[PDB]
């Protein structure tokens, strides 16, 4: 009768949700509202003390979005939940809470661009400096960490080749300092990888990924200790993002969460097939999944993620042209940006992303002209592995 | 066959809006993805290049979210707007696009509480700091300015007592100083008040309230010149606050603003009728509204606002008690925080949202014991008025 | 604290609703679900019993449409409302609710196109034949009345040229004969003839049109005596047509009808406007509105009907190419079918829906090679009457 | 580059679906309109006159509909697909647009409640009989058959114990007597049965259960011939049942179905594992699920279906009472009608659905005082398995 007890599937379905109390309706209803009429004058002053719990308006908090807040705590065995209107948001969120002027953060290299373009050039114009390490030396994390660090920042896996990240040994270290770990685990999903289970005081989603599955929502889930959420939630949110998730969006990000066992197992059933095709390829110069045996951190993911997830990159033989006749040549995979949908989506950083952008600062990045970024969906293996097939030996 | 020549009440309807181009749908499709597709590699370069129009992924931009940029852009005569995830995140997303480590603000004291707890605690921390100043005196504004100011910022009819602030004044003096001027406009929407047509550089609104008006979206909208905008959306909203607007919401505010003449109408001759009440009652000390000759700022009010708002403040006979009496005997209006729906809603923060505050903060704050703050909806003002003669009697 | 007490604005803003009991949210919580939870076997066996109060499952009923079911109940002066998936499935659940093999119909001709195929084409079909009549005299109603009538059927005012009814002469004539009085009140909405108050057994309304208002939701409402609406929910609706609404289209319908009042009144005050602008235009060969004294049933159509409607037809001068160049040359009306939008909406039967029917059976039915129909909207009328100017012009 | 040639997971996502036209929008934007537009009264006229391609109003068909019909088409293998409000419309609109006065039909008995009060009681008062058979035995449908009989209508698996029907025996002997065959697939989806391809002509959905998947959704749908599903659309729903979808319902039913194999797959494997469990327990008389080799009809099970379903029935000890107690015992499973949604839900017929129905026409009907219906859902196994055995312990 506690959310917390039962497997992982059936919590996936029930945590967080249970029969509306005035109807039985078994959906969660859309509480598509602003405000909230209070009984009296004592119940209004009673919720806005934080004397006494209820709902206020939507800003601060809405029953169909706890719903949502509650069920992925539970999936991240964290204490509380935060939704707000995007992955950004709840990066942002997140550290323009525990950070001001004069604080420090050290972050992975290997991140999401927007991310990146946040901590590069927004954080210290409000003096908050950051320095970006290769996070899969966790000696480099070390060396970087000041008197000011209030946070390590990491994304594992990690978003270009699918490196890897030693969240407990990282996690050691950063609390060693006396900082926090902020672990982003959007890649994964809560199915897959259990970053709180390992250390990370706080983990914070794009749920426009995998965790809604459907391309259909922007949204972000931060997850952590009550103590922390709450600032989150009455400053961070509140009073300085504006951040929040619309009811609409959670409801559908509920929905699409309800499937995410199976999605999971599908994706990386897929993708091992996928990828496991791509290497035997003669065209295909490297492959990156966590899932390949010659991954070079392959027994870490094999500790650390249940499964090898959903995301292949790989470079093709021709490099900047046969990528972009590649992508061009895809009768059934999907040009786009965004990953986690139940499409198969592909795009070419160099020619798409990343073509304006000198040669030399791409491969700074990790970007190589041949490197494809491939999402596997819920197709057919089969066809993906034609389509792929078909478009490689076109392009090269 | 441009927008922006038709009358006020046809830009209302049509701006921003047209056709689907594919199928000839009426109402603006709801666009509820999180990405795009593109041709080719080359279409989709050029778009990231920004060398290009289209789409690439929601948190960017959107077709329904763009149908209503442009349709409230053109109703407050600026050149472009941006969608948020609340009024919130309209007013950090603009000042945290435009403020950095060493620069001032000059804010009027007489703003949206959650608007002065950003200024008052957040900004600072970030390096940026705020002067307070009574807005409705532009002497103060001028002698606050600083060489470091960068922003003016100002709300007008403001929050508790609908004071004015005298926006082609203050515009004047900001840019004297080579500051901008912004404006939140929720209190009256661009149907009631055209800050920019005055010289007002950025306008942001809580679309929670009129704009939408009908309860049921939380959102933000800022307008203003198409470079501002640029960065707000691409830097701002895309980097750091994340406050992206759900598609959803944006096409319940697009249907929501549809009527907004019509209901600033109606709101305000049943305010002004209700105000007329308040004023020859007995029992209530002041009564705040724009439209009663004795508001002390009456002529600018006629001079900058076209119609005097739907809302309005009043102090009812014995202070606290008698408050909260009144508002817990109301059977009509509602008692809930917000403004601008079709309901009659009602507060009183002293009891309410202001009960642990202690009675000196309160009065700092421009808030007695016995100020109720009503807005009114669009039900009949003959009902509204018995529901209050009915409380206010019982109350005293 | 009785939703039939109040005014009748008061009326259209909260009859029906009511803050959510469990949390307090203002907007009707949209219920999209399709099941309910019982507590226990116990529970459940009541309700499906009929023995007791509560939600089964949404094709039964919903707490979504049912608060748009009583709120219309309200507004019509019925006991009770039965919400459908579209406004020929109110007309067609009502009839196949109340008639069967061997039953008679006397209709109105002037209605509906699609109306008129059901009744001619498909009700025959099952036996139960219709009579159409020109209800415009009520003696035709009477002499084609048969021991087998059981229901006369009636639009007004009608489809085409707004030719009214007698809503109570007719009900006193059905209601002598043991026949139920049928109205079709789609035109008028509840805010402008209320046939239940004349004398009509049960009313019903393709809901698409002014009283959801924003073209967005196709759906259709009964009203009628509870053991009626009992029989067309439990029977016409659950086991023969299946026509129930998805609460979503119930919540939208909520929200359009909100605003029902100020609507009807924009919607009116503009086509008279209009209208008066078409009587004195010379190539304007006849003006159909209830609201011109020219009118042949205007004193009828000023005793039951509260305002004249936001419809007009009129003849253009030089026929069918003067209309097809007329239509073709507006810049802001839109080209379209449907009524009771927003946006204004034109359309030309005689080079639109009717080209392949013959010359002949048009003149039959009332319309004309230069018939133009016009469902005016919100926009600045002095917008749509230079936009009409123009295209007339033009045309002729 | 044909929907129809991808393997099966492919055309479940794919089929029916594109990118937006006009923005490469990955997700099918919700076309929610009343009316579409023409850009002239001449493309006005070739669409209404059937005479070209594109929309006219949502009642006839929408884009977003019509992408799930077009799906739905696919995966049945039929040519032609019609969405409507209600797995009972979709019912009705088949049968009321096949039949009229004179006409017969055969049915089975082991049907849906509601569909066999729509036969016994609703279509003979439009002078349509039904004779109802033991569908399993197709002896009695043949024996059943008259000259005025145009459909035999069935059910497999059948809603009280799972029993099944021989659809390519049953559809040789319709044909033979000039009779189609219509099939409702519900229990089964597309995934799992394809009567099409075994003869049948025309298949019938409740979208509300597996398709959509969610329980958020009441819908249905008919695949068919394209000359039949013409009348369907254009007769049928257009003027008889008025049961037309919403399109935020279709858009709903594509974004549940793109994981329909995903969910079956594992609903299946669910329900295997619970049967198997449930045949094993001391407590339980009967287990009827098609996956338990001691069903009577196993081996037709096997070459008809390609799982064994989702849906279990089951008789435990001691009647009526037992049955109550047993399901006001589980804390996991939930008491609901319905099926096929994620949730496991579970009814007892006796003590819920059929307490007021005499101990006699219940056995007729196949439902026994020990008779609980499950739907599997997608937690975990054990988790039901233990939820199951504890309430099962309890009862007994
Ligand atoms: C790892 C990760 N974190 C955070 C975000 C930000 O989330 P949002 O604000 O977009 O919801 C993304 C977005 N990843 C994208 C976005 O577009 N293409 C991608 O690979 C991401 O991949
Ligand atoms: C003038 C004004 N600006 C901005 C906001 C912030 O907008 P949001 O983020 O809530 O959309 C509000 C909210 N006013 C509220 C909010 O709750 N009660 C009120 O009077 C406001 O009144
Ligand atoms: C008077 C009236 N009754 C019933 C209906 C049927 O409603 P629905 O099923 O479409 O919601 C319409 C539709 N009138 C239309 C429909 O398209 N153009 C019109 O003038 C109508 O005008
Ligand atoms: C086989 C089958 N056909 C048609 C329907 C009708 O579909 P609807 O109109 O409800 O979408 C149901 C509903 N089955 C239900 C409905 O409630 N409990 C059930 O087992 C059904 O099980
Ligand atoms: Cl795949
Ligand atoms: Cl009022
Ligand atoms: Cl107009
Ligand atoms: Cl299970």
């Amino acid at each position: 009768s506690d959310c917390r007890t039962y497997g992982f599937n059936t919590q996936i379905v029930h945590a967080g949700q249970q029969p509306d109390p005035s109807t039985g309706a078994l959906s969660t209803p859309i509480f598509q509202t602003s405000t909230f009429v209070f009984d009296s004058a004592e119940q209004g002053a009673a919720r806005f003390a934080l004397e006494e719990s209820g709902y206020i308006y939507t800003r601060l908090g809405n029953p169909t979005t706890d719903a949502l807040e509650k069920k992925l705590a539970v999936l991240e065995r964290g204490e509380a939940g935060l939704a707000t209107a995007s992955g950004i948001s709840a990066i942002t969120t997140t550290l323009l809470t525990l950070c001001q002027q004069g604080d420090h953060i050290v972050s992975a290299s290997a991140i999401y661009g927007c991310t990146h373009a946040f901590l590069s050039h927004s954080m210290p114009k409000f003096g908050i400096n950051v320095s970006f390490v290769d996070a899969a030396k966790p000696e480099e994390i070390r060396a970087a960490m000041r008197p000011e660090t209030k946070v390590v920042y990491i994304e594992t896996p990690a978003n270009p080749t699918l490196s890897l990240v030693d969240i407990e040994t990282v996690a050691g270290i950063a609390h060693q300092q006396g900082a926090l770990l902020v672990v982003d685990n959007t890649f994964m999903s809560p199915y897959c990888q259990q970053p709180l289970q390992l250390g990370a005081d706080i983990v914070v989603h794009s749920v426009t990924k995998y965790i809604n599955g459907h391309g259909d929502v922007i949204g972000g889930i931060i997850v952590g200790k009550q103590e922390f959420i709450d600032q989150a939630r009455f400053v961070g949110l509140k009073d300085i993002t504006g951040g929040c998730m619309s009811p609409f969006n959670a409801w559908l990000t509920l929905r699409g969460v309800k499937t995410l066992g199976i999605r999971m197992e599908r994706h990386c059933e897929n993708a091992l097939k996928i990828a496991r095709f791509l290497e035997g390829h003669p065209s295909i110069t490297r492959v990156y999944y966590p899932g390949l045996s010659s991954h070079p951190q392959y027994e870490l993911g094999q500790r650390q993620m249940s499964l090898p997830g959903g995301i292949i990159s790989f470079e093709i033989a021709g490099g900047l042209e046969a990528g972009r006749r590649m992508i061009n040549s895809v009768e059934l995979c999907l040009l786009a940006v965004s990953l986690g949908d139940t499409e198969t989506l592909i795009q070419h950083p160099a020619s798409m992303t990343h073509s304006p952008v000198a040669p030399e600062e791409r491969l700074k990045a990790g970007i190589t002209d041949g490197l494809i970024r491939l999402s596997v969906g819920l197709e057919d293996p089969e066809d993906i592995i034609n389509d792929l097939e078909h478009a490689i030996r076109k392009a090269t």
